[PDB]
């Protein structure tokens, strides 16, 4: 293992079974009491075989437990069927996003709450419940038992009732994006308070090109609508169905179709009917939607926009190892807003900007041609892993998005109202900020009355990783928990459970 560099983070991680008391500085308010689980890849080589892509590594879940003003750290591999088969063979024997083999249930991306249960997910129907304390891998769940689909996002969205929504893709001559709702099992007669049994298909929207469905990482949800982009990154289905004959991967069947505009698909959550508009915009890709809401007959969709991503060559392990392959400015994400009229007024003329009357929409336009949408950048400081104050303004007009940078910007708070953005600056270039999680003050009234939990990775053996606690109004540090391990993973998403 190197003393310095991103290569440090691609050596295999070891389990940390007994929760380790971390070193405290500062102090936290009484309402920081709960457990954050963080998902991501931890194992990048097995025996004589190595994974190719960042997204491939075996899921390695960390637990950051907050109690009595202290933090405790532990971490364990998800014991998926893939993990267990690979560990027994001592080689990479099951496929992954970007590596061919030498059931896809390596749920290394994020977590979905259903009732009182927490389910580790990847972009397949095959999930596992995980215990928030012991990090045991519990029962498997096959989401496709309830709705026929081949892939689905690991970014399920939920509402105040705890109902969980997702979009998946069903391949075939019929190819379609299927929109789903899973009713909270606590509010109905169910097998258990964590059962996925109340899952139905709301509706579906056919892919424009049956043999080139879009790749999709996330989507937006408002009070009445689910919205997705048909991105230029397309899965070559004919190539993919042959994968076991030509030794290829899912990622290698994806390409960015450079001559295609983006289409917007919108489904009414409650009617199940597609919004009957043809909506186009200039090409882009987004990993992560932020919040989504309705205002003045329009759907407002915020997201971190990437100009050009190919099929994610930039996130191959070899490319990230060097770190230097971060001078890819077309891959830098920016928080962006598009505003979509949900209807066209009688008498609209070609060239009319349907958003011109709406002063709050200035900077976006929606030109009647079909409607061509023009988005606007809402934060000039590049950011990714967006999060917001879900409890107060999910599906509602809102002011703030928190994200991570990827001089020395670390965490960014975008101000959608006035543009008074805030930044917590990293202390040196051996630090990397992870996804910030907003925890609300129970007695707060403003949208940013709360704190942020920020895991900070390091790429140097002279600096231990830590969890940073920021107050959310001005992003100043109020506490820091330094972890007695050499590394935490270059990970993906976290889930915080107050308790
Ligand atoms: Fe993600």
């Amino acid at each position: 293992m190197e003393k310095e560099g991103f290569a440090r983070l691609f050596h295999n991680f070891d389990n940390v079974i007994e929760p380790k008391l971390c070193s405290t500085s500062g102090s936290v308010p009484s309402y920081l009491k709960g457990t954050m689980l963080r998902n991501g890849p931890g194992m990048f080589e097995i025996g004589d075989t190595k994974y190719q892509h960042w997204f491939d590594g075996m899921g390695f879940i960390q637990r950051y437990h907050f109690e009595d003003g202290k933090m405790y750290y532990s971490a364990r591999y998800l014991e998926s069927e893939n993990y267990k088969k690979n560990m027994e063979a001592q080689r990479i024997v099951t496929g992954s996003f970007g590596t061919a083999s030498f059931i896809h249930d390596n749920a290394n991306v994020a977590f979905a709450p259903v009732g009182d249960g927490l389910y580790a997910c990847t972009e397949t129907p095959n999930m596992h419940r995980v215990d928030l304390d012991s990090l045991d891998t519990l029962e498997p769940v096959d989401f496709s038992k309830y709705v026929a689909l081949h892939t689905c996002t690991a970014h399920q969205l939920f509402d105040e009732n705890g109902d969980v929504y997702n979009i998946g893709s069903r391949f075939g001559p019929d190819a379609a994006h299927v929109f789903t709702v899973t009713k909270n099992p606590k509010n109905l007669q169910s097998d258990s308070d964590r059962s996925w049994e109340h899952t139905t298909k709301i509706g579906e929207i056919r892919c424009s090109e049956t043999f080139y469905p879009t790749y999709m990482h996330s989507f937006g949800m408002s009070e009445n609508y689910l919205i997705m982009f048909e991105s230029p990154i397309r899965i070559d289905i004919k190539k993919f169905i042959m994968k076991r004959f030509i030794t290829t991967t899912f990622r290698d069947c994806m390409k960015w179709h450079a001559d295609k505009d983006v289409k917007i698909f919108i489904l009414n959550k409650k009617t199940g009917e597609q919004v009957p508009l043809k909506l186009k915009m200039a090409p882009f890709f987004t990993f992560h939607h932020a919040n989504t809401f309705e205002r003045d007959g329009c759907l407002v969709v915020d997201y971190c926009r990437i100009e050009q991503a190919g099929n994610f060559d930039a996130l191959l392990i070899e490319n990230m190892k060097t770190g230097n392959f971060q001078n890819d400015a077309l891959f830098l994400p920016y928080l962006t807003r598009v505003i979509i009229p949900l209807s066209i007024p009688d008498g609209a003329q070609p060239g009319d900007d349907l958003l011109k009357p709406l002063g709050w929409a200035k900077g976006c336009s929606a030109i009647f041609q079909k409607i061509r949408l023009k988005e606007k950048r809402v934060c000039d400081i590049s950011m990714e892993f967006p999060r917001y104050h879900w409890e107060k303004i999910n599906m509602k007009p809102y002011n703030y998005v928190y994200g991570s940078s990827v001089t020395l910007p670390g965490i960014v708070k975008a101000d959608l109202e006035n543009g008074d953005h805030k930044v917590w600056r990293r202390e040196n270039d051996k630090q990397i900020c992870g996804e910030p999680i907003f925890v609300p003050n129970p007695e707060g009234v403003r949208e940013d009355d709360g704190i942020l939990i920020v895991p900070v990775m390091t790429i140097s053996d002279g600096q231990r990783p830590f969890v940073l606690i920021l107050e959310a109004k001005n992003l100043t540090e109020i506490a820091r928990y330094t972890i007695p391990e050499a590394r935490i993973p270059l990970g993906f998403h976290a889930f915080y459970q107050g308790r």
